[PDB]
């Protein structure tokens, strides 16, 4: 389709009018009030540090993580590898009308009028052996080191998420112990579910025209963010409404807490509205991984979060059911959250 790499300009398609309403501000760790929250996941005092950053933010950096830094230079190169393949195989691979996994923009696109200036690809790490055949119909090098690549990732990820679903569990006050007991009963870590979104955000020739992610919250618990050393991302704060430019760090992942783990916290933990830029010198690819609960599982304020005499704030909901409040949300311009809460 439309070819980013040839582009002298930025077409009205492609122009989005709001882009400069709220000021950039810097998140790197000379940033005051607004440097993003740094949590190293193997110090002592991890959780608490997700406790604040959570609440405050709805996102911080994360390190410490015990990814090896090789693996993750590995995702990135295969990364680019499936954006560099020539759009006639790309679109071999195509995420049809309502189809959850494949090459295109990512299920937002299709609720705004103006066109987002970057590639997509989503896969499930459950099947991607067979999805990935979608985009490489005839197997080979390609294909089973991309597969490789992101089998060892998964691997690596799913347990960082227990790691740090614990964290999120004790950052809400509890202890260990009585952390173990919401997992016995609710077993919340051991039936979410990993998502990926592959980005490619090529080089733009008008930035201030163009926009690489729409401006949004992420639906689910939390989703880990793996970025090449390009900025882009930006984190919204309120009080004056600004956006954060997050830093591009070695060895870092963006943690973005999400939609479900507010309503499971009763508000506690805040859902960070974020949006990716595109810039005029360099390409850049990220990667999400996102967690959420299986399908069928109810997802309501956890009791251990509700503090006593209290009432719940938000209703009960399933994800296949809170993504239909979510295309409401997005058609009629309120807020999912606002819909499924108690007020
Ligand atoms: C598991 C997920 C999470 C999805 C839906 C599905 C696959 C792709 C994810 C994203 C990725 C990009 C923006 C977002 C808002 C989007 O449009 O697609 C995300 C969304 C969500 O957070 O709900
Ligand atoms: O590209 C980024 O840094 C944003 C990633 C993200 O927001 C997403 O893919 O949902």
């Amino acid at each position: 389709c439309f070819d980013f790499r040839a582009a002298r300009r930025v077409p009205e398609t492609h122009a989005w009018p709001g882009l400069d309403d709220h000021p950039v501000v810097d998140g790197g760790g000379g940033g005051g009030e607004d440097a993003v929250p740094v949590v190293d996941v193997g110090a002592g005092d991890a959780a608490a540090r997700v406790a604040r950053a959570a609440e405050q933010w709805g996102a911080f950096l994360l390190v410490g993580h015990g990814v090896p830094a090789a693996l993750l230079s590995r995702v990135e190169e295969r990364v680019a590898r499936v954006f560099s393949l020539p759009a006639s195989e790309k679109m071999r691979a195509v995420r049809g009308p309502g189809e959850p996994c494949g090459y295109g923009s990512p299920p937002i696109s299709s609720f705004f009028s103006k066109l987002m200036w970057s590639e997509g690809y989503t896969f499930s790490p459950s099947s991607l052996r067979s999805e990935l055949r979608r985009l490489w119909p005839k197997s080979g090098d390609d294909y089973l080191l991309f597969c490789d690549v992101m089998e060892e990732f998964h691997k690596e990820m799913r347990r960082l998420a227990d790691e740090l679903l614990r964290l999120f569990l004790r950052a809400l006050g509890l202890t260990g112990e009585e952390v173990a007991g919401v997992e016995a009963e609710r077993r919340i870590g051991e039936r979410m579910t990993a998502t990926v979104h592959l980005n490619w955000y090529p080089r733009c020739p008008e930035p201030r025209r163009a926009l690489g992610l729409i401006a949004h919250t992420d639906s689910g618990f939390f989703t880990f963010v793996l970025q090449s050393l390009v900025p882009g991302l930006q984190l919204f704060r309120r009080g004056p409404d600004r956006w954060v430019a997050v830093p591009a760090v070695a060895g870092a992942f963006v943690v973005n807490v999400g939609d479900l783990f507010h309503i499971l916290t009763n508000g506690r933990f805040h859902s960070v509205y974020h949006r990716a830029v595109v810039n005029r010198d360099r390409d850049r690819v990220s990667l999400g991984y996102f967690l959420g609960p299986p399908p069928d599982a109810e997802v309501a304020p956890l009791p251990e979060a509700v503090p006593a005499g209290r009432s719940p704030a938000y209703r009960a909901v399933t994800w296949p059911e809170y993504m239909a409040v979510r295309k409401k949300a997005f058609a009629t311009g309120g807020s999912a959250l606002k819909m499924v809460s108690t007020d």
